[PDB]
DNA sequence: CGGACATGTC
DNA sequence: GGACATGTCCG
DNA sequence: CGGACATGTCCG
DNA sequence: CGGACATGTCCG
């Protein structure tokens, strides 16, 4: 078993946060986070952007960070990974090792970390700050196991927890959402935000 | 020594509640009004529901800790017996020999007394959520009352404490506790008695 | 072809197969439809598979059963368990975990790989019915459902028991379908359901 | 690894016997010929008689070690429960993990084997007294069948061997035990079931 | 085992 | 959005 | 001694 | 599940 890591919403000295785009429930869209459940839910292997704003910038050197737990506490001291049958189905992007849950995609700067003594995995790239004209600095993540992979998350909710970090690993920022990876994420945003009335 | 089992609703009007889940052979707990009593699976999820007149400030402490409802065996601590106590089923927060877990709670804590060496399981008091008239915890205990050099057949009380910050009592409720492999079953060899 | 042939025939000691007659109560354990010669059962429960014959075959006679995909765009790939289920821990002590059939209750018991098409069986020795019996009945498992992804992957299988002499040489053979599912009477019911024109 | 349980009548014509027994509910002991089971209460005396053709020489010794019958659990070491090893009740001489002790006899010797881990008593062996056919040990068995965490249901055969002073085998024997609360009432259950 | 429903595919 | 295929939970 | 009962387990 | 049972404990 592992120690948990921090999920606290710290914005730091860099005023940092999170932001989503607005995608809706039809049963087509492949992303879409819920705002009242702060709660992404999307496709297998399917672009998730994840916005980073600030209020001043971060100096060059600074690393984004995400790592995925699970959300019970119960089941929180397991390391977060991919299921056998993915694990094995290479759909590798080149870069991508094979156990890991979250990739970042469009970045040839990406590094995966198997931690040597935590266990846990996580995706790290460099910060950039925003392009002209734009407000928030995007980064496209994939989540490569549906929630109900048998042998990995098998059912269970997880959270990602999103990192700013100096080129040493030590916190500047920090921010979280549940995530629900699922064939349908309309549909199953939908009933979760019903279940919330209740 | 023995810890107190005396009824204290205290200054919120605490109470406990339960679900009312009826008495199906192998339902995974159920508790018995005219007994009061719960009949439960072992690791499987017991709720206790805390209801209050007015909340407690934050802060406050949720206690619980088992003790031998027999006069004779009140003195003895209630522990998991030594099978249980070294199976492979570690929630990775609980210590192995504690009877009470808490499930779904990242700031349980456990306590082993260093002077009556007895066990108990805290969590923070949260008022209920939007909706909700109470508090539920989710307990699980770790062994049958029937295990041999455990509980050993002896009935237990669970005593739940209302706590400051510093400890001091602010409630205090209790319950039987019968942990079995058909807890609908035998809640009826109770309760058609 | 290579596909091991799955055509019934009783051959000189007039081998074929019975069932049991469970119904379709919703989750009953495993049932068989004779207007499908289909039996559905759930994952690693007992299935039991009677042996009748008109004549006792000789000393040293054995039964192998088989699976392969009824699909013929399938049926040259290898029927195995899925990656998940490979790796929990439901051993027997004999079975290979790759192997999706099994035989419980037997200690003569024996599993091959086919030394050139790698396909899996599980064979036994026959034994003459028990005093009092007109058949011979072998326990087999299934260790995965049909719609396991990685493994079967929702495509059909057929079961074929083949009886053949201590050299390997057939003497009779029988095939039926087989679906491995959560709720064998449901499924058989609807399946049974839609044979019938509106 | 299992220790070999092949019945080993050997150069001695080395056989085992026991008493013939009732069937009573909760009978202390009790033999199944039909069975070649022994059925019998958790600390009391259960009698084995050694049988031979021609004696074995001085020093020879005699040893018993239990193993679990069925072939997926055979490489699991047979030792008491966690509860039963931490209750206390050696007779002085038995370590507190060993399932099988012997009584009556002070040249009692308990291993604990290091390389394969299993344990076994052994004493020396005796010839029959005068006018007596046969040698009898008194073995006492300490946990259930059924204690969880030890043997936890699963059947158990306890294998009999005559060794030389050195240890190398001269014959081997075995039988089946199940340690139950009622001896009787079980080998009827079973062998009823014997006909199924 | 199996009603209710979770969750995937056509 | 849709109907269904086909699984798990907990009594 | 056997019967009743307490109480855990499993098939189908 | 639904009983049938497995298996220890209590009493008559
Ligand atoms: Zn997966
Ligand atoms: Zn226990
Ligand atoms: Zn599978
Ligand atoms: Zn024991």
């Amino acid at each position: 078993s592992s120690s948990v890591p921090s999920q606290k919403t710290y914005q730091g000295s860099y005023g940092f946060r999170l932001g989503f785009l607005h995608s809706g429930t039809a049963k087509s869209v492949t992303c879409t986070y819920s705002p009242a459940l702060n709660k992404m839910f999307c496709q297998l292997a399917k672009t998730c952007p994840v916005q980073l704003w600030v209020d001043s910038t971060p100096p060059p050197g600074t690393r984004v960070r995400a790592m995925a737990i699970y959300k019970q506490s119960q089941h929180m001291t397991e390391v977060v990974r991919r299921c056998p049958h993915h694990e094995r189905c290479s759909d590798s992007d080149g870069l991508a090792p094979p156990q890991h849950l979250i990739r970042v995609e469009g970045n040839l700067r990406v590094e995966y970390l198997d931690d040597r003594n935590t266990f846990r995995h996580s995706v790290v790239v460099p910060y950039e700050p925003p392009e002209v004209g734009s407000d928030c600095t995007t980064i496209h993540y994939n989540y490569m196991c549906n929630s109900s992979c048998m042998g990995g998350m098998n059912r269970r909710p997880i959270l990602t927890i999103i990192t700013l970090e100096d080129s040493s690993g030590n916190l500047l920022g920090r921010n979280s959402f549940e995530v629900r990876v699922c064939a349908c994420p309309g549909r199953d945003r939908r009933t979760e935000e019903e279940n919330l009335r209740k």
